[PDB]
């Protein structure tokens, strides 16, 4: 009844409407009902989420018992659980509300249920002035969400240079690993953020393998960011072999993800030149344990002559992309079985159901030997 009238008045910031419904009851009754969770949220959480500064001041004056209580707020259609007012106000960029809340004693590291801090939410949406204010009020840079993702990591992924720079200036550990072994360098690689990647390397950020065995260089090859790959293949921290495999894998990505055979052949020639650059140290192609029926029993081209006829034979190039991806990413990387299935589907759509079925059987046997489904298809939390 009136509980929801005060909830709405807070949500909408009609302060005179509120002090009307509120001037009746007693100081024991106001606090008892400003603490009432209408729809999973408190009046304070709503006032803060929507930046009603006077409304937040008035509510806190009456009773600060809800200042740390986590409720439910909406951002961009998603509902977040266990969010306290400070987290909501910083996620939404209401710097004035953030200042008010910390004045009234809001805990600066009080997280959501996903262990996202107010600092993390501010880094996600790129609120630099809030990021600075939170850090200057003892926000802990190194508190990561439940996945092990950090404020530095999410800043890199979203390309917020200025925020990434600020966190690094203020001491953020550039070599944190998430639970799946992801580092901020990986986040830069996956987002194409070359400028932020360079910045991280000013801080001697180590290039490392994640859980999937992926260096930042490979991550950029898998997701197709050539600005990162061109940069890292000219970087002394990557060996000749890592450079070749990244170029080769990126070409496979050009085939399967970018549907671009000209581009793919560029990187395969680039990588083949390097395999035969030192005439006395040939980096020969590895040989798999066996030929694969699903792959049409194809072998990776092992010289530059074998590459010259490739563009005229797209099916050969598509089998090359699959051979390369299994060689470099392995059966346990989700992209291997994924692109096997996608290539199978393209054969089904063009009418080659035997090739389709042999590739899907093989994706199934690969998936289930190393222990994104058809039905479904049909760490970056804020």
């Amino acid at each position: 009844d009136l509980k929801t009238a005060v909830f709405n008045a807070a949500r909408d910031g009609k302060l005179r409407l509120l002090t009307k419904l509120l001037a009746s009851k007693s100081k024991e009754e106001v606090s008892s009902l400003i603490s009432e969770k209408t729809n999973g949220a408190t009046p304070l959480l709503m006032a803060a989420r929507y930046g009603h500064l006077d409304m937040v001041e008035f509510l806190l004056e009456q009773c600060s018992a809800s200042i740390e209580v986590g409720g439910s707020v909406n951002f961009d259609g998603e509902t977040i659980e266990g969010a306290p007012p400070l987290w909501a106000a910083s996620a939404a960029g209401h710097l004035k509300v953030v200042q008010s809340l910390l004045n009234h004693g809001a805990s600066v590291n009080n997280t959501t249920l996903t262990n996202s801090t107010p600092l993390r939410a501010a880094c996600f949406d790129g609120h630099l002035e809030i990021v600075k204010y939170l850090v200057e009020h003892k926000a802990d840079l190194e508190v990561s969400n439940r996945h092990g993702h950090t404020c530095l990591m999410i800043s890199c992924y979203k390309g917020h240079k200025e925020i990434a720079q600020y966190l690094l200036e203020k001491g953020a550990d550039v070599n944190r690993k998430s639970v799946k072994g992801n580092t901020a360098l990986h986040d830069c690689a996956e987002s194409g953020s070359l400028d932020i990647m360079k910045m991280l390397l000013m801080y001697c950020a180590k290039m490392e393998k994640d859980g999937y065995g992926m260096t930042p260089l490979l991550s950029a090859s898998v997701t197709g960011h050539t600005n990162i790959v061109d940069f890292l293949t000219h970087h002394a921290q990557t060996s000749k072999t890592e450079r070749i495999n990244a170029l080769e894998l990126l070409g496979a990505t050009f085939v399967d993800k970018k549907r671009d055979l000209l581009g793919a052949l560029k990187y395969w020639k680039k990588a083949m030149n390097m395999r035969y650059s030192d005439r006395t140290n040939i980096i020969s192609k590895p040989v798999p344990q066996t030929l694969i029926m699903a792959y049409d029993y194809a072998k990776e081209v092992n010289s530059a002559e074998e590459l010259e006829g490739l563009i005229a034979d797209p099916d050969e190039m598509r089998m090359q992309a699959l051979l390369i991806r299994e060689r470099i990413l392995g059966p346990s990387h989700p992209d291997t079985s994924y692109y096997i299935r996608y290539r199978g589907a393209v054969y089904a759509d063009s009418g080659n159901f035997k090739r389709c079925i042999n590739l899907w059987k093989y994706a199934l046997d690969m998936q289930q030997s190393n222990l994104l489904s058809f039905a479904e298809l049909f760490r970056f939390s804020r």
